[PDB]
């Protein structure tokens, strides 16, 4: 397992706009277009992110290219930002998954609120990141997968996606 299957396993794949969890308009593999109410604001915007007419429809290779540009997007917010990067630094390989899983659902600015959890798993405090992960709208609005993340952060293996 690695980043972009575990992604693919809680994002899923659809090719044609759908509204995400939230009620926003996204597309692909999680690939959130705009928050606007609009529909044809959507459209436009993923014809922008493709770079053709989509009509609200693109290929499975399209979806896959998104996907591409944003876990690199993801990983490089990380990087760049003063807050994730010394944490994630201190992380191993599986659990550097679990980071990048949530950057990818809810931004840099939105894990980097995590505060408190964040000292938790840089000083290797696992069961108590998890307990602190838990107290979090994002584990309330999406528990299963919120589960699965906070799993993979607790153990530092795949289990929850076994
Ligand atoms: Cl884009
Ligand atoms: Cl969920």
């Amino acid at each position: 397992m690695n980043i972009f299957e575990m992604l693919r396993i809680d994002e899923g794949l659809r090719l044609k706009i759908y509204k995400d969890t939230e009620g926003y308009y996204t597309i692909g593999i999680g690939h959130l277009l705009t928050k606007s109410p609009s529909l044809n604001a959507a459209k436009s915007e993923l014809d922008k992110a493709i770079g053709r007419n989509t009509n609200g429809v693109i290929t499975k290779d399209e979806a896959e290219k998104l996907f591409n540009q944003d876990v690199d997007a993801a990983v490089r917010g990380i990087l760049r930002n003063a807050k994730l990067k010394p944490v994630y630094d201190s992380l191993d390989a599986v659990r550097r998954a679990a980071a990048i899983n949530m950057v990818f659902q809810m931004g840099e600015t939105g894990v980097a609120g995590f505060t408190n959890s964040l000292r938790m798993l840089q000083q290797k405090r696992w069961d108590e990141a998890a307990v602190n992960l838990a107290k979090s709208r994002w584990y309330n609005q999406t528990p299963n997968r919120a589960k699965r993340v906070i799993t993979t952060f607790r153990t530092g293996t795949w289990d929850a996606y076994k």
